[PDB]
């Protein structure tokens, strides 16, 4: 009596990354066993669980809301954070930091964008946060933006942080930043991070990661715009809604091409969200435009995979 | 022997604009007869054809992909447009424009972004599109940017245009623009626009237009930054997956509290794709939190309403 699993129809590239608010571009899987792969957002069970800092929201992945201060003698902004909602941010949540927070280690450029209430008077600066920098400290309320201005932003008024992409130092090795896999220090570098979503890995002998995979604007020098991440924000929001009881650890899905009516491959869905295949080495899986995920059945960690 | 059709219950809040990428704030009726309503994005038949420029993606929405050439004496650049993926944008293809495009006459701020293949070098710059100047020509093939710089973009590489809200012209009656229900010249001033998803209006007596409604964010001036959709874009992609027959003209869906089960308004959701209620004025609508539509029946042009 349990209601039936399914996932979204959607092609992978009618889909949505969910660490950064870009499309899907392709299908990447590659070994992870050296370091943790651990990211916050895109994180969700198949019975619609939502984890770590994952919200609902395509658009607000790596968004920052709240007002701004000045920090004489530079271009500089301490934002004070506000909820998704814009209400009061509590920091005793049982969540990492703030929901949407970026989970990766890098320079994260976009617009820093303002309305002053009473006259409804704009004003927008091309403004940068670096997600490693000692004053990140979201979880306790507040980071700080490099900015294009002194002087231009008002205090005590509604600021957004709009993400467009990321930026390397061009004086040091190239692709060196972002990190995508290291997270940032949410309470900043001396404390702890808590309540995190589980870090995930294959576990099965010749199995690895499958990721949804994307390529992060760049806005200065030569960064590593690579950007994988565990499922699409379509599947998120689709567990969400469904909420379906997983009856085992794994749901088995098959890859189908409708253009020959045959099966690519078949690959894990653990309940846990993430996925699964048989595979060994890096490899861009190259894939029909229509081609599409479907739930056949209910498996375990215990099920040997066709090689993908 | 009909698909049964449904509709998610993600709540308002949970859910996002179809005509910019940003959040769905609340609902908003008012009074729409002295003017056409014609918006091209967020347009989806509730059997899940597209029409106009609408496209899948919530991130896409207002992005322009392409190249650019320099206009000399100018911070100016030109946007050779690519298609959606990339490719060669064919102008022949029965749509207003390139899907994504946007569909509302304004200014539109973000950032333009650029890699060289070579060597993986990046840029970005803070650029705004006139939507409503006589070179925004997208369904020709090229749109005009305004720009920070005059010589830091290269030629002949893959660059993309990142919005992150609007502007004005603070010399003039506040709030003047951007014009949301008026649609740009997509072939230029001289020629009519083609292929366009059509107006929508109630019809019956004493109805309105039901809008999801959006505030963009402000970049420069006193812009007027409501912005109202027909549909989220969950479900554009909800019914674009489902594909469910329309059984009649008209769906009847009734707004439902959590916190008390009582049902809080019913309106129609017209199978061309939107909403209308019953009540006349504008008005704010004030929703629980949890609140969220229901399907509960076919019915038709004629059915009249519960006043809102
Ligand atoms: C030394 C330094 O960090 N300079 C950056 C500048 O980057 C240098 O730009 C050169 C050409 O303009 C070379 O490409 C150097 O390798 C590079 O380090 C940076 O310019 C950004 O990134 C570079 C790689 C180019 O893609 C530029 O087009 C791009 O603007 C600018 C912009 O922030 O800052 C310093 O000047
Ligand atoms: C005359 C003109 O168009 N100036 C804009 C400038 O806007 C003026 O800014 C004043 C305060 O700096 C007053 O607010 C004027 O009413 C306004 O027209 C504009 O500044 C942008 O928008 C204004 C309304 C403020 O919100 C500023 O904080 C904001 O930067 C700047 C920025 O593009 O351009 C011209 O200088």
């Amino acid at each position: 009596g349990s209601k039936p699993f399914t996932v979204p129809i959607l092609t992978v590239e009618e889909m949505t990354n969910s660490r950064f608010p870009i499309p899907l571009e392709k299908l990447f899987t590659g070994p992870s066993g050296a370091f943790v792969v651990q990211p916050q957002n895109g994180r969700c069970t198949t019975d619609g669980v939502l984890l770590g800092t994952t919200q609902l929201s395509p658009v607000n992945i790596c968004t920052f809301r709240g007002d701004v201060t000045h920090i004489a003698g530079s271009r500089n902004y301490t934002m004070n954070l506000a909820s998704l909602n814009w209400n009061n941010y509590d920091p005793t949540e049982e969540i990492p930091a703030p929901l949407g927070t970026p989970d990766f280690v890098g320079k994260i450029q976009g617009l820093l964008t303002q309305t002053t209430k009473g006259d409804g008077s704009t004003r927008g600066h091309k403004a940068t946060v670096y997600t490693g920098s000692a004053p990140f400290t979201p979880k306790l309320g507040s980071v700080q933006f490099s900015t294009d201005t002194e002087n231009d932003f008002e205090t005590h008024q509604n600021t957004k942080f709009t993400p467009v992409g990321v930026i390397q130092d061009g004086s040091t090795t190239h692709r060196n930043e972002p990190q995508q896999w290291v997270l940032p220090s949410y309470s900043g570098r001396n404390v702890h991070n808590v309540h995190l979503a589980p870090a995930v890995a294959p576990t099965f002998p010749g199995e690895q990661l499958l990721f949804f995979r994307s390529t992060m604007p760049g806005c200065s020098g030569y960064p590593n715009m690579d950007l994988d991440c565990l499922l699409p924000q379509e599947w998120v929001q689709h567990f969400y809604q469904e909420a379906a009881p997983a009856q085992s650890d794994v749901a088995l899905l098959r890859f189908v091409n409708p253009d020959t009516g045959r099966v690519l491959f078949e690959c894990k869905l653990h309940k846990s969200g993430y996925v699964t295949v048989a595979h060994t080495g890096q490899h861009d899986l190259v894939i029909p435009p229509n081609g599409y995920f479907r739930f056949d059945s209910w498996v375990n960690q215990f099920y040997t995979l066709a090689p993908m």
